[PDB]
């Protein structure tokens, strides 16, 4: 976890917290795009930056884009 079993850190399956992919997935239904309302009060529910919740989305999008 830090040093005695630390290793593999490319990985990361589901390490996530259920309440974190609550805001991320409840937004994907209707709010499909992120505008300074919604990355403003889902930032203040999931402790989050107003800039850190639209680029974690804006990332999984370019990696999509160039492709492996």
């Amino acid at each position: 976890a830090n040093w005695i079993h630390a290793r593999s850190t490319r990985k990361k399956r589901c390490p996530y917290t259920k309440y974190q992919t609550l805001e991320l997935e409840k937004e994907f239904l209707f709010n499909m795009y992120l505008t300074r309302d919604r990355r403003y009060e889902v930032a203040r529910v999931l402790n989050l930056t107003e800039r850190q919740v639209k680029i974690w989305f804006q990332n999984r999008r370019m990696k999509m884009k160039k492709m492996n």
